[PDB]
């Protein structure tokens, strides 16, 4: 009937867990504030701090500019939501029959047009705040982990990891607390209409990912224009070290890590968290939980996320307190232990939550029919996504860490030049999709079979249930990356850079793992939302063999390529400009190459700024307008096909791009470290094998930091966007077919 | 109702047009034989003959080796077809009610098993003959083109182009004649059972493309191992000309153009032709034409291809006798006009065919129901295919020719090194898919809407109705390529090479165009075959939102990545071996770098022979086993998703890979030619820009010549295979769902 945990217990447990997470983030920041520096050894400390500030200012300054354009576009788009959703019942103010049950009376559509607009703006704001907080902690932790590197890898690891945990706990706890509050606020207006309530709440996911789209693309173009320009002139052309202060692009580069890899990705992951919770809420709201107004069972997804914060806090302790890194080969294994521990504990967590927060039987909406489901089946839906995630992590590690043969062979292929390096790296990323796809399909089959779109949605959330940790291991990498850049720029000892290099290479693997979790969960939520879209738009069958569905399927499968085209070329063009800028400085400013004059950092910052702010617009436009263009002109059947093809096609290029790029970076890192004889035989730095590895690395740079990771957003965003506009498309869409 | 053209009329016309095409081919071969050479200056002549022989022997010898393996694979698979099909009705010899008309009696399913094996074997034999005859004309024409280049570019054009026409007309005529014969012979047995007759005839395409898959993959690995090795060591490492006779890999490189770009391609296109005709014939056989035994209308696709041959003969005369080339900038436009003229004349021919060979009204089988279709709508189905082809040609030219800005900016990006060449070449490929996809989507919509799977099929066929000319402009390219390999190897003057380079650049564009036609028609026929499969397998609805279909969709979308991983890895590995060997000869054979010692060519030929014969197998296994493993294990609904997914997904990567490869080749060719201030400034040969262009080109080599082009075969071959095995999967498959 109803569950062991009462509605009130749930109303308390969720925000408590949120505050536990925020508290624990604040505590970790406090620990990290113990490492001291300012700009007012000791000369070294002053240099770190001066470098931290330059970076800190650059990141702040670009986010402010980027957030200004995105906030304006957000406001415009919120108006389209209001207008389009408001037009379904001609802006009437009267109630009408429930979309989900014509025998009942529901709040007016116009109202849901307003609360959708509201949840949208909430999600956009929470997304910018996610990116921004992430950027604040990263640009605060970077120099601190550099200084801690003076004491050994282990101490630097620890401060990079605590700081990632600050980012992970703040975003997980925050995205959860804001949703919970918005649900409770909305419920005041909605009453017994839970359908209209969680329909309205859907705009939150749409707000998260809409903003994430620009954050990832804008940041991604800023950082990679710099990265490529810096590394090419400096390492390939001039034979100076990576991240050398004579290099005019290096500040842009390191600012880059913070505005892309940190702020773009914090947004992106908030988008994933939000869409997944929303997808689950929407199907539950017209299932037994929502129809019977059972609030615990209804908020099962938030209860899972709540218990996930607890599990991740416990998990974090293993890497920060219970264990110490003494040898570099211990870094990658430690990060991985974080995944294994959280997954195991979280399986326990989800079982307890399922025992306590669900009745043993209930029904789940299934394309018009109430399907009988058991709490043990729903446990299995969350679990399969949770384990699918771990699988994806293990395979990604295998294909991107330089501790294994796929990356070692890519490095090796450098002996025959850049061409063979690239060909091997491309083959590696292609090859890498196989198992993650099987994992995704298995977890689709199981969750779909057990609980239809609800099953699939909470399998997406299961995959993201350990997101505080996931964000911790990922945020850890750009912090480490900056740390080594500050070392080189501070003039510090050769062996400080060796330590940070080793943290950094582990970070490379870890970034590829986050992209995997983001692609796996995007595939799952997007499928759940596609199905919810189909119901909400009153389509009886999405029949692949009809002209409308098929042209949607093939065109939708083209979109990820069109998107990749724009974003690769933006980076290509901007990087070309950056190389010319860097060259100009080295060739023209007397004493630059000799270390006696200062480079002009601001000109490189500007090339990145201009290119990104300008070139983020078409890809953003492509993704946000496609559902509106196709929904209005062609209709819901054709958009159905678009969503299916973009999902299935988009994930392939997304996985292969990220793993290719990750593999070229770590192959280059392998040569740079010379930690085995095979690795030493490709060296030293500046060797022909090394330069071939650098060429691969910088082709990989836009693949994995601009186009690849954003593709997961192209897919999940079109999908929520379609669902939110479903009533409008069902009613007023399909124009070309109405006319002729 | 009868057409204006009687049945007997049709029976005469088709073989007559076949013969006319064979005669035209022979006449052209004869004209080309007027160019004299023998191995028994006049020193240039002797030398060209010797080299011509070394290529010819290497090409004959590789194909005999490949074709042996492939022929053994073919007999084995033929047994499998017989057993699997024969097992559906437990090998019974009794007649059964016709599934298309329960009042009639039809031939035993065992008969259809037997005849499917027979058509398969014809198709395989014809595909190997197609490739072999292609290689024989190319390895005859190549040196004759070198010699004619002594008189000028236009003379060398005429010889290469007459020689492509040899291949085009032989392949188109012979494929048409064999189909026509097989239909008449099977009819002797089937009599009035046209359903059985044409169900059995479908083996022909399956044998066509099974043989092609190995030919393309085998030939492709062979050629690119050689090419990457020769080019990287000779041009990038040792600063010697391309095709320098000092390079041990150059014989293997030039044999490679004949064994991949010619023999692999010829078989590939033959399978396109065979599948498209077969798909139109299966649907018509249970539509009014087949149910009413109306021979002319039944053979409408063959009549279309017969008229296509006449149209192409006419079109060929424009490039062969009526215009002459006197300047390098006229080569590409002459080649473009061949497609414009054939398209414009075939529009008229197809209008005529549609007027005389169809009743004005009839019905087409459509998912169990006879749909009313008029002959003018059928005209449009064929015509949208034809016109979508030309759109694809124009767009592909725009993206791959160095007369235009996309490639010139790709060459331009060399100014900043190999990493920017590759980022730009990658973005260009991705970008290039937009319009071809839109054209394919429009042809699907039009032909689907008018005439279901039949209209789609004859749309595939319409795109291929000008195949004799399509093959001629394509085959023209490798012949031209060899021509310049032979020029350099014969130590001919720089002027001869400049001419061949102009011919060869245009061949690069024309190869990309051919690939665009192969991919276009593959998408179309695969959709037609996918729909026909669904009927044969008794599926009521392929519904995307079912666990079975959806897991097939996403796994299907992954197959083209797994295939690309294997083929790219193979070329990479064989290339790496090739570089090692070339390096060793330059570094240890005293006098080789100075021209006083002969290299060892055979070793390079060996490395590429062993690699290709061994590595062709797994990718061939993956394509041919997937329908069997999926149909038997998961069943016909899952296989449906696999077909839809592989089609929509594989078409994106196939187009981008090919156009990217083509763009890198021509960006390089543009630095090589220095025909304008911008081009000159990237040179000269041996410059860092030039070497960056070479790096991009060699990375493009496996993309465009091994994995990219074979991908159309993956798609179209899984589709005809699933159809042939449909009755078997429908009865004995879905094991995993039966046991649980
Ligand atoms: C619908 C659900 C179906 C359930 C069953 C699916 C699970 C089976 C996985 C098959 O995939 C394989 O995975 C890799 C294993 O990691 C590859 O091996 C490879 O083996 C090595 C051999 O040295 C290396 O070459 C590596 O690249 C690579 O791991 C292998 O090619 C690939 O096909
Ligand atoms: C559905 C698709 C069909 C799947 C069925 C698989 C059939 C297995 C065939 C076994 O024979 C193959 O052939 C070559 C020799 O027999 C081997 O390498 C070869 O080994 C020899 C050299 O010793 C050759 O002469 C070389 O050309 C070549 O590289 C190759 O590894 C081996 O696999
Ligand atoms: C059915 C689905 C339909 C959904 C419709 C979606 C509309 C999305 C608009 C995308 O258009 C892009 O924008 C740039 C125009 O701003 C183009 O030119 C260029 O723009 C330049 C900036 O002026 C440069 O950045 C580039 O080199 C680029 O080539 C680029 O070609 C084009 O693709
Ligand atoms: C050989 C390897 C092929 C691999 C395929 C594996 C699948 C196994 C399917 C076997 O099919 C059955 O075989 C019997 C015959 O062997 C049939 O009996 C039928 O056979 C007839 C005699 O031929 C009659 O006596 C009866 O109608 C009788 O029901 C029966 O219908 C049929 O379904
Ligand atoms: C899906 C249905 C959509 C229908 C759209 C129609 C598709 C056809 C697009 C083909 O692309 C065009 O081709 C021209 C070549 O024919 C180029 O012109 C070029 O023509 C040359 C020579 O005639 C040059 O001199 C010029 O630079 C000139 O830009 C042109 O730029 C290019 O974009
Ligand atoms: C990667 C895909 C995994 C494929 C694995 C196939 C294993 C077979 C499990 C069969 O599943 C069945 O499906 C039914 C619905 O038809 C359920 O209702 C039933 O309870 C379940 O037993
Ligand atoms: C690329 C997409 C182009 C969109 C163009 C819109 C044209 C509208 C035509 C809609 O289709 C119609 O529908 C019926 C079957 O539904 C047919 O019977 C009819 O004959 C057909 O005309
Ligand atoms: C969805 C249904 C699918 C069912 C059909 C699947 C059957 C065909 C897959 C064949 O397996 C492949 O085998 C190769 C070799 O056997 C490769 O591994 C290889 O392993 C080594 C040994 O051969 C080397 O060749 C390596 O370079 C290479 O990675 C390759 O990656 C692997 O995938
Ligand atoms: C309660 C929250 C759960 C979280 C705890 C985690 C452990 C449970 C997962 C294992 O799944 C099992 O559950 C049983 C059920 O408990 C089984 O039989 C079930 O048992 C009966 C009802 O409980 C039957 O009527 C059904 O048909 C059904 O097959 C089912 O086969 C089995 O694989
Ligand atoms: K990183
Ligand atoms: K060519
Ligand atoms: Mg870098
Ligand atoms: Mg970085
Ligand atoms: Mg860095
Ligand atoms: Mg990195
Ligand atoms: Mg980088
Ligand atoms: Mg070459
Ligand atoms: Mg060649
Ligand atoms: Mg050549
Ligand atoms: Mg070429
Ligand atoms: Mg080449």
């Amino acid at each position: 009937g109803a569950a062991i945990l009462p509605d009130l217990g749930t109303e308390i447990l969720i925000p408590v867990c949120a505050v536990i997470g925020i508290a624990f983030a604040l505590f970790q920041w406090l620990l990290v504030s113990k490492v001291k520096l300012s700009a007012v050894d000791h000369n070294v400390v002053v240099k770190c701090a001066e470098i931290q500030n330059a970076i800190s200012e650059g990141a702040t300054s670009f986010l402010f500019t980027e957030y200004k354009y995105v906030g304006i576009f957000m406001v415009a788009f919120a108006i389209l939501i209001f207008l389009f959703l408001g037009s379904v019942e001609g802006f009437s103010t009267s109630p009408q029959a429930c979309s989900y049950d014509k025998t009942k009376t529901c709040k007016p559509a116009l109202a849901t047009a307003i609360f959708s607009t509201v949840s949208f703006l909430l999600g956009g704001v929470t997304s910018l705040v996610s990116g921004f907080l992430g950027m604040k902690i990263a640009t605060y932790a970077n120099a601190r982990t550099t200084l801690e590197a003076r004491k050994g890898v282990g101490k630097a690891f620890i401060t990079a990891f605590r700081s990632g945990a600050v980012m992970g706990f703040l975003l997980a706890a925050n995205g959860l607390l804001v949703l919970y509050i918005a649900i409770n606020l909305f419920k005041i207006y909605y009453g017994d209409d839970w359908g209209g309530l969680f329909e309205a709440i859907t705009g939150y996911g749409l707000g998260g990912s809409s903003m994430a789209l620009f954050g990832r693309v804008g940041g991604g173009i800023y950082t990679k224009a710099a990265d490529v320009g810096a590394d090419l002139v400096g390492k390939v052309e001039r034979n100076i070290p990576e991240d050398d202060p004579r290099n005019p692009a290096v500040i842009a580069d390191n600012v880059g890590d913070n505005v892309g890899d940190i702020a773009g990705m914090g947004s992106d992951l908030f988008g994933s968290y939000a869409e997944s919770s929303c997808a689950a809420l929407v199907v539950a709201s017209i299932s037994s939980f929502g129809l019977n107004h059972e609030l615990t069972a209804m908020l099962y997804p938030l209860i899972v996320s709540s218990v996930g914060i607890l599990v991740c806090l416990l998990t974090t302790l293993f890497a920060t307190d219970f264990f110490e890194i003494k040898a570099v080969k211990e870094i990658e294994p430690a990060l991985k232990k974080q995944l294994v521990i959280s997954t195991v504990l979280m399986t326990i967590g989800v079982a307890v939550v399922s025992f306590v927060a669900l009745p043993t039987s209930f029904t789940i909406f299934n394309f018009g029919v109430q399907k009988d489901v058991k709490s043990w089946q729903l446990f299995l839906c969350v679990a399969v996504g949770l384990w699918a995630g771990l699988i994806i992590g293990f395979v990604t590690e295998y294909y991107t860490s330089n501790a294994y043969s796929p990356v070692q062979d890519v490095a090796d292929s450098c002996r025959t030049g850049a061409a063979t390096n690239v060909i091997f790296g491309l083959a590696l990323g292609y090859k890498s999709v196989i198992i993650p796809i099987f994992a995704i399909a298995i977890s689709i089959f199981v969750s779909f079979t057990f609980a239809a779109m609800y099953g699939i949605a909470v399998a997406a959330l299961g995959m993201l249930s350990t997101i505080a940790t996931g964000l911790a291991i990922d945020a850890y990498g750009p912090i480490s990356d900056n740390a080594g850049g500050i070392a080189e720029m501070a003039g510090m000892s050769h062996r400080i850079r060796e330590r940070t290099d080793a943290l950094d290479a582990a970070g490379n693997t870890t970034a590829a793992i986050g992209k995997g979790f983001a692609i796996g969960s995007a595939a799952l939520v997007s499928l759940a939302l596609f199905g919810a879209f189909v119901s909400r738009a009153s389509i009886t069958t999405v029949d692949v063999l009809t002209p409308k569905v098929f042209i949607g399927l093939i065109v939708g499968a083209m979109l990820p390529y069109w998107f990749s085209a724009m974003t690769m070329k933006s980076v290509g063009s901007a990087a070309l400009k950056m190389v010319e800028e860097v060259r100009r400085q080295f060739n023209t400013i007397p004493g630059l190459m000799e270390g006696t004059a200062k480079p002009d950092y601001a000109t490189c910052v500007k090339i990145s700024t201009d290119a990104s702010i300008k070139e983020m617009i078409p890809p953003g436009a492509l993704v946000m307008l496609t559902p509106l263009v196709v929904g209005i002109l062609f209709g819901v059947e054709t958009l159905s096909g678009v969503l299916a093809g973009s999902l299935v096609s988009g994930v392939q290029i997304a996985i292969s791009a990220s793993n290719t790029g990750g593999a070229w970076d770590n192959a280059k890192k392998y040569i740079e470290a010379g930690a085995s004889e095979h690795a030493r035989s490709l060296g030293p730095k500046g060797s022909d094998c090394h330069k071939a590895a650098v060429i691969g690395d910088t082709i990989g740079d836009p693949l994995k930091d601009t186009s690849g990771p954003s593709l997961n957003i192209l897919i999940k965003l079109m999908a929520v966007e379609s669902l939110v506009f479903a009533p409008f498309f069902a009613t007023h869409g399909g124009l070309l077919f109405k006319i002729f």
